[PDB]
């Protein structure tokens, strides 16, 4: 009732916004007959390869919270709504990192699933990132934010060796089944960068290191009012992500201390500005490291740099900018950039990408 | 009509607050009968010595943007509400910097001058703090956030010597005059502190010094209703203020590049984070001479603790938290603090300090 209701109104502005920028002005009217028969004959409708294509697109383009949006109209749609096993959507997960890695050439991907019919999802993804370190306790082992998802994949017959970077494997759940089902990512599918210094090789003793690529597996695409709740999507590592806050926060990795050790300074006095010093110390080395294995990645200085052109040209094509400052700013130095000196319009805008409940927990 | 109203109103809330909190809640009846006729006689009420010495404090402890509230009920508030003259309020002024820097070890002060009867100023201070460096045009020379006022003080008849720390003088209006005054700071008066580096010696090189006290003037302090248009307040310097703001952002002094090059590193690559590096060493400069020559300083680790401190108290008090979390964080290393992990209430609570319009400009 209500739910015909506001799909067939989300229907109607996006495919109006998407053939105006595609140039296909009056192939709407036509199209917007045949979505009206499909609400009412079946209760849904399904989008044109060039559709989903252009909406996963603007939808990294109204993504607040992300800096890398000069690339927008550079995404790589894999489409693979043709899925209906568990081997389809493994298969699929295995080439998308695959693809995605491209031998580190990293190429900003999405793979587009069947989106959910009545409500209910056809391919449920668990993982937060595809590729994701586990996490313990007794004391912390492993990575703390991922502590409830490897306990989940404990309740289904996958141990880790309780080593500081297990790899969790792919955990997804088919329509009509209770329970999900796991696979092991295989090793040579995974680029693993370990984490040195240019000028300090005692960093070599801290023994850390990270994946390349970062694929969000939880968010929900909407386009034209259909959700597409399983849909990962990947950019390239922003080296304070990794130096900043995977590796430095309290609650994740926490190694600011023992990089202030290896690096020779003393940990005693905050006036000393130790942990600052540390925070750049392991942020050149995480950008030293990627740079070194052949691994894409974008320092926050350049980042910010591509953000301001993307501003400069949504200007230029008339489109309203929008943005969350708070995710927008580095967590190192972000009055260094223009990012920190303006304000931006935190609205939301759809096509986008959302958070949605996890299903375990 | 209904400006007598609205301050009736302010009244009530602010007198029954203070007094419980003061352990009075007896006298509040017959405070409330005697403002009451006094709003209707004149058409205003006049605080008494312990009403806006809580009250400025509590303004203190509702500032949303400000990271030093721990300290908040250790206000020196200073009542100069007896000024008549322009040499008056001179003295108060430069009353204030003596008794607030106290030879180094910063006091945390506030000096209340006459407030606002009929919605017209008594005193109205042009400065933005009451000690402040100038700033020029040709090729950037000074402070680039003083221009404005810089200009402003040059119709008046002041001339700087056009160096980049020129001190600007202290200009302000008194009530019945069209044009403010300016009167010269005395420099025996105001504690200056050169830049230099524990470690490296070149830095001396790059001539750099800043004020030791921050003294807002431009502020307007709310209070039951009053407006306290003029009341100057300070607290002592959190580092990254001078060595990640002051002296880095593109718009002020802009001297990452040249900090760069004394410390030994090329700005060639933002994956070298030079940048990053420069904040910090330029950061830890600023802290050691600060403390080496014995004036108060703080640096973000132990504000954001203090801050921290600042936060269980309020809960255990029963009060309402309120904060702006884009101001919260420090500029430099937000991630390593408590702040940037948790979000906080932006909501306005009196009373409280606010922006006012400049004459200026
Ligand atoms: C191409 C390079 C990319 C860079 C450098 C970049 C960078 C960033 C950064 C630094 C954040 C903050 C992450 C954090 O603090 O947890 C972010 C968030 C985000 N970005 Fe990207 N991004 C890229 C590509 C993409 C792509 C391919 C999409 C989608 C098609 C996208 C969607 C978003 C979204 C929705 C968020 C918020 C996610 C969250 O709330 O956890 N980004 N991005
Ligand atoms: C005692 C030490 C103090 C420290 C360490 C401290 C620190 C800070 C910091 C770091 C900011 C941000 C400044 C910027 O980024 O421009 C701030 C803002 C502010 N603080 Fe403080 N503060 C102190 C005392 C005070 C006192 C004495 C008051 C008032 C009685 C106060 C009122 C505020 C207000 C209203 C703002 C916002 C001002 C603006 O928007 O420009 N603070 N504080």
């Amino acid at each position: 009732g209500s739910h015909a209701a506001i799909l067939w109104n989300e229907a109607k502005a996006f495919i109006a916004e998407c053939y105006a920028e595609l140039g296909k002005a009056e192939e709407v009217a036509d199209r917007l007959d045949s979505i009206k028969s499909e609400i009412d004959r079946t209760g849904s409708y399904v989008h044109t390869k060039e559709e989903l294509e252009h909406g996963a697109k603007m939808a990294w383009r109204n993504s607040n919270r992300c800096i890398g949006r000069l690339f927008w109209n550079s995404l790589n749609v894999i489409d693979r709504r043709d899925v209906r096993t568990k081997e389809d959507v493994r298969d699929a997960l295995f080439h998308h990192i695959e693809t995605a890695t491209n031998n580190g050439k990293i190429r900003p991907s999405i793979t587009i699933f069947p989106p959910e019919e009545k409500g209910e999802k056809q391919v449920e993804i668990w993982n937060h990132q595809l590729i994701r370190y586990a996490g313990y306790e007794g004391e912390a082992i492993g990575d703390p934010a991922s502590r409830s998802l490897t306990a989940a994949c404990e309740q289904l017959g996958w141990r880790g060796e309780r080593t500081d970077f297990d790899l969790l494997p792919l955990i997804f759940r088919m329509r009509g089944d209770e329970q999900p089902v796991w696979y092991e990512l295989p090793r040579s599918l995974v680029i693993e960068v370990p984490i040195t210094h240019p000028d300090i090789e005692a960093f070599s003793d801290l023994e850390l290191k990270w994946y390349g690529v970062p694929i969000i597996s939880d968010m929900k695409l909407e386009v034209g009012g259909i959700h597409y709740n399983a849909a990962p999507f990947n950019g390239w590592y922003m080296g304070t992500e990794i130096g900043a806050r995977n590796l430095a926060d309290e609650k994740r990795y926490d190694k600011l201390k023992k990089v202030a050790s290896v690096i020779g300074i003393s940990t005693n006095y905050n006036t000393d500005l130790w942990k600052d010093q540390a925070l750049v110390e392991l942020n050149k080395a995480v950008l030293y490291s990627y740079k070194k294995q052949g691994v894409s990645i974008v320092d926050h200085h350049t980042a910010a740099s591509q953000f301001k052109r993307f501003e400069e040209q949504e200007e230029e094509a008339g489109r309203k900018l929008t943005g969350d400052w708070t995710w927008l700013i580095p967590p190192i130095s972000g009055a260094a950039t223009h990012i920190f000196h303006r304000s931006y319009d935190n609205s939301i805008v759809k096509p986008n990408y959302f958070y949605q409940d996890k299903p375990y927990e």
